[PDB]
């Protein structure tokens, strides 16, 4: 309770950093959004949101988006995730019929390289997305994704199980938005609705002034904050060996999403329970590791915890680290 205050307290000790941090990266951001805009391809991009740290910072994600009419999507191999894509300028990207994502995101190598070679000021350098490193210490993910306004593909029928938390309602307006598709057999594309789950990070509460006012103020922020720094500062300290490197807060924000649908109420998400709800969401981020599950929310039968993606010895290995932070009230917290 009070170790975890003390954490937040520091935390937001950074914020004031971020501001310099995150100002930076915009403007490397919006000049290459002109330079792409000027390929015959590349017209329609924009920017996805306002406008995500991995690193909570010196991780900066920023999702590029574009408009892809006809939109066609064929399931790969009944993985629930990854599709082909099939149907204008972007006829120069496609295999037979398909949409190659390889093609298509080569060619969003050259026109970006092209250009951090032209900032002369600030030494902007290279190393599923596309890597900068703004002047030595700040870098940032640039991820090329299609853009669909069709209704959501099959996968996701059983996903967003909102309805007992945010209501079916709200279910159903959010179904309505567009869907994207990020390049992951290297032409096959990947959902993505991480402009929903920025939504119902900020929407967050079943009441709907939940945070708007002293009276109803929720830990849910706080705890999907601490599960991050958890896992960030695990990974330092585990770092001589690196074998949880394939973890990121990602899983864990995926985790927190079926906690918040395991407690839908916001009385359960009382600001003086921050102990009992961090704990919540790491026993259940601890299950998803010992029984190897975590399905994406979005499509419930893709497993983020597979052995195709993480090895049985990682989850192993994090679970019990995990185990012994919170059966010992987090010491990696000092
Ligand atoms: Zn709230």
């Amino acid at each position: 309770a009070s170790k975890l205050r003390a954490v937040l307290e520091k935390l937001k000790l950074s914020r004031d950093d971020i501001s310099t941090a995150a100002g930076m990266v915009k403007g490397v951001v919006d000049h290459l959004l002109l330079r792409l805009k000027c390929d015959s391809a590349f017209r329609g991009v924009g920017l996805l949101n306002t406008g995500e740290h991995v690193k909570i910072p010196n991780e900066f994600d920023v999702m590029f988006k574009l408009e892809v009419p006809r939109i066609q999507l064929e399931e790969y191999s009944n993985t629930r995730a990854y599709y082909f894509v099939k149907f204008n300028p972007l006829s120069q990207f496609l295999e037979g019929e398909i949409l190659s994502a390889s093609k298509m995101l080569s060619k969003f190598r050259k026109i970006i390289k092209e250009e951090i070679n032209d900032i002369k000021d600030t030494d902007v350098i290279m190393k599923p997305a596309v890597t900068l490193l703004i002047s030595e210490k700040i870098s940032v993910d640039i991820t090329l994704a299609l853009e669909s306004k069709s209704s959501w593909p099959a996968s996701t029928q059983e996903g967003l199980r909102i309805q007992n938390w945010l209501s079916a309602k709200v279910r159903k307006q959010l179904r309505l938005k567009p869907f994207y598709l990020v390049p992951k057999q290297e032409e096959t594309w990947r959902l993505s609705f991480s402009h929903i789950e920025k939504e119902i990070l900020n929407n967050h509460g079943k009441s709907k002034t939940c945070c708007e006012n002293k009276e109803e103020k929720c830990c849910r922020k706080d705890c999907l904050k601490l599960m991050k720094y958890l896992l960030e500062q695990l990974k330092e300290r585990f770092k001589d060996k690196k074998h949880l490197d394939k973890f990121s807060s990602y899983h864990v924000k995926t985790a927190f999403f079926h906690v918040c649908t395991q407690n839908p109420q916001d009385s359960q998400w009382d600001r003086k329970d921050l102990g009992l709800c961090f704990d919540n969401c790491v026993t259940y981020f601890l299950q998803c590791l010992r029984t190897e599950k975590l399905e994406n929310y979005f499509i419930p039968e893709f497993n983020l915890f597979s052995s195709n993606l993480i090895d049985k010895r990682s989850k192993e290995f994090l679970t019990k680290q995990i185990e012994y932070e919170r059966n010992n009230e987090f010491p990696v917290f000092d």
